């Protein structure tokens, strides 16, 4: 394992995580480069901090489930090169319906650097701890469109509420938000900002 | 970790596993009970066989993608529950339609006992090396109904037979398939036949 990265599983004792990018059940159809494990792999700091937004269970009974944080640059790439392939509406009407696989690198949903190479980005949900269900954010990880945006209409009160409370869960553990992705968030006072690392998640 | 069991994907060092039940990915719409953290949990010579069974990779170039290894006596007793509550219809379409909640401790789908408990058993799929996407079976994990037999009919000749691969590489890696279902495997000299074991899935 990197150094200043590890398990975060093993620092978010029980976490109900799911490597998206792991499995096939990802915009591009099937696990990506540089993923060969279901085990989301972030910096130490980035699991601190983590820890911290988990232990904000004190609000409404949330529980936090980790879709991907440290993305090697050979997974962004990947992405890239998808994003390149022609439209074979596999994953289109899930992912990213009302845009184009053309427009992605543009509209700005796959860009060539990802905040994830850095090992502080992360991207998580919240569970009802009470009733264990997943609380409604109006739109699903990865939606890639407007929807997607924290600041979205078109979203119910409580779907906006939500992901109000994600956010306000992270920012006050240490994180950054991203306008135009509710499930986004990065360490405020990363370790590694300007390195993008390439090692696989294994 | 408890004795003679291991953390499989240690041991299968290039799986790309998905914990269905550890995420509200599964027929119960919710990680079950003693399902914490995404990974699969096996006794070591269930590890042993799969590895064999893994490195039948040699056969039509197939990747093995784990569901559920060990389950714990809990997890059974929260399917049974589940089994017990009124049908909300959250989960029957993709996973048993055709069949009602009723039934479904009867026509035998969640048992009281299962041989996963034992922690020799194992639900995989295998994904094609070539190209990466999965090998179509015909029917999902955890379908629950006719179609999931290993004999069935109204699956093609293509899924018929992937269905085969998939036992053929178990049978020879020293596992015993099951007839009703195609994912089904139990490793044939387990280390506890008569052990239902129920350690939490972390």
């Amino acid at each position: 394992m990197e150094i200043g990265f590890t398990f975060l599983d093993e620092i978010v004792h029980g976490v109900r995580w799911d490597a998206k990018y792991a499995t096939w059940d990802n915009f591009t159809g099937k696990p990506v480069d540089g993923y060969e494990v279901n085990r989301i792999v972030g910096t130490y700091e980035l699991a601190e901090s983590l820890l911290k937004a988990k232990e904000l269970a004190a609000t409404q009974g949330y529980g936090l489930l980790l879709w991907d944080g440290y993305r090697p640059k050979r997974a962004v790439n990947c992405f890239m090169q998808w994003a390149a392939q022609p439209e074979n509406n596999l994953t289109k009407e899930s992912y990213y319906p009302n845009i184009d696989r053309t427009e992605m690198i543009s509209k700005g949903y796959v860009a060539s650097k990802s905040s994830h190479s850095r090992g502080s980005a992360i991207d998580l949900t919240l569970y009802r701890l009470d009733t264990g269900e997943l609380v409604p954010m109006g739109s699903r990880f990865d939606f890639m469109d407007e929807r997607s945006h924290h600041a979205a209409n078109g979203i119910s009160c409580n779907e906006a509420q939500n992901r109000r409370r994600l956010r306000s869960i992270m920012e006050n553990s240490g994180f950054e938000a991203y306008s135009l992705e509710w499930w986004h968030y990065v360490l405020r006072d990363e370790p590694y900002p300007n390195s993008y690392f390439d090692f696989p998640v294994k």
